[PDB]
C-alpha cells in the first residue's frame, strides 16, 4: 500500500522529509503517531511526512 502527496510540503527541520504534489511514497512507521517516516520512490530520500498530507495510491 503505497501513498501519494496531496499538496507540496517544505520541511521545517532535518526530520521532516520536503516533497511535491503528486510524488509518491513507501511508509516506513506508521504507528508512531500522524507523522509518518516515508521513503519518495522518486528521490530516494527518507524523513517524516504529515499522513493528512497523503492518501494512498
Ligand atoms: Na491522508
Amino acid at each position: 500500500t503505497l501513498f501519494v502527496a496531496l499538496y507540496d510540503y517544505e520541511a521545517r527541520t532535518e526530520d521532516d522529509l520536503s516533497f511535491h504534489k503528486g510524488e509518491k511514497f513507501q511508509i516506513l512507521n506508521s504507528s508512531e503517531g500522524d507523522w509518518w517516516e516515508a521513503r519518495s520512490l522518486t528521490t530516494g530520500q527518507t524523513g517524516y511526512i504529515p499522513s493528512n498530507y497523503v492518501a494512498p495510491v
